[PDB]
């Protein structure tokens, strides 16, 4: 009850920043995202002894990838709770206990290939979910421990509340399937536009909430641009290693993918934060005012990416 949890003094204040980076002590992750649900909840949202097991299974359940892995669960978690604290009386008390589970769980049991790559393998998986197919299975592994004896960090929720919270973290993790963020980035462009965004209808908030969730599980374009950099070696590991996988099924994968093409990751890099990064973090500043940060930090990183093309790095 009366057992916060403290944080030395530069994480205490640099957490508070969206740029704000977990550092590479794994044991510190799960205290950092407990105070998070404490700032941002309160300490009586989770009794203790089941949000700590139900911190423990889940980071179990992330492998050993080089980039879909518990590091990323955590980083997702805090750029939704920087957005949380910046947007503080926006959202509900559901909605706040329910979107930093959704991040910690986004990507359970990834094993660092696309939603494609299962398809073309003809991974069981894609038999069960046609769509969202990895979405779908994180989903089901959330479900899967909040099921666990003594893993249900929602049972002091009413009947109807722990539904609304289990639709909530659903439509929050299927959001994350970057194939349904453009659809849905078209319509609230069109919406705040038009002026007909109305945030007391419930389709207008999961579109919102979808949106946070792309600009959160794409947040290592809004970090210094070290962090950035660095960072960027994980996600091509995945992405080679596929590649490789591709090439093993007799199939030539897509340049990002192929490793003989490394030299042209700089101008790759553009075309996502043109085509992807930019575009979601505009049409969030355009809708949460508050979360302009992530959109100077992307820009400044295009920058960054532009000066290595040029040969300046
Ligand atoms: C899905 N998803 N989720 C996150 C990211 C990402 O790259 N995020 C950026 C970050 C992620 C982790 C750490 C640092 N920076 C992406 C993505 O599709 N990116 C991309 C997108 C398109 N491409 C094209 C190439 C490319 C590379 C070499 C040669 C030719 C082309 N390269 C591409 N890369
Ligand atoms: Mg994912
Ligand atoms: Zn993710």
């Amino acid at each position: 009850g009366l057992m916060q949890f403290t944080l030395p003094v530069r994480l205490c204040k640099e957490i508070e920043l969206f740029h704000f980076d977990i550092g590479p002590f794994e044991n510190m992750w799960p205290g950092i995202f407990v105070y998070m649900v404490h700032r941002s909840c309160g300490t009586s949202c989770f009794e203790l002894e089941k949000l700590c097991r139900f911190i423990m299974s889940v980071k179990k359940n992330y492998r050993r990838v080089p980039y879909h892995n518990w590091k990323h669960a955590v980083t997702v978690a805090h750029c939704m709770y920087a957005i949380l604290q910046n947007n503080h009386t926006l959202f509900t008390d559901l909605e706040r206990k329910g979107l930093l589970i959704a991040c910690l769980c986004h990507d359970l049991d990834h094993r660092g290939f696309s939603n494609s790559y299962l398809q073309k393998f003809d991974h069981p998986l894609a038999a069960l979910y046609s769509t969202s197919t990895m979405e779908q299975h994180h989903f089901s592994q959330t479900v899967s421990i909040l099921q666990l004896e003594g893993h249900n960090i929602f049972s002091t929720l009413s009947s109807s509340e722990y539904e609304q919270v289990l639709e909530i973290i659903r439509k929050a993790i299927i959001a994350t399937d970057l194939a349904l963020y453009f659809g849905n980035r078209k319509q609230l462009e069109e919406m705040y536009q038009t002026g007909s965004l109305n945030l007391n209808n419930q389709s207008h908030r999961d579109r919102v909430i979808g949106l946070m969730m792309t600009a959160c599980d794409l947040c290592s374009v809004t970090k210094l641009w070290p962090v950035t950099k660095l960072t960027a070696n994980d996600i091509y590991a995945e992405f080679w290693a596929e590649g490789d996988e591709m090439k093993k099924l007799g199939i030539q994968p897509i340049p990002m993918m192929d490793r003989d093409k490394k030299d042209e990751v700089p101008q790759g890099q553009l075309g996502f934060y043109n085509a992807v990064a930019i575009p979601c973090y505009t049409t969030l500043t355009q809708i949460l005012p508050p979360t302009e940060p992530l959109l100077k930090a992307c820009r400044d990183n295009l920058s960054q990416w532009e000066k290595v093309i040029r040969g300046e790095e």
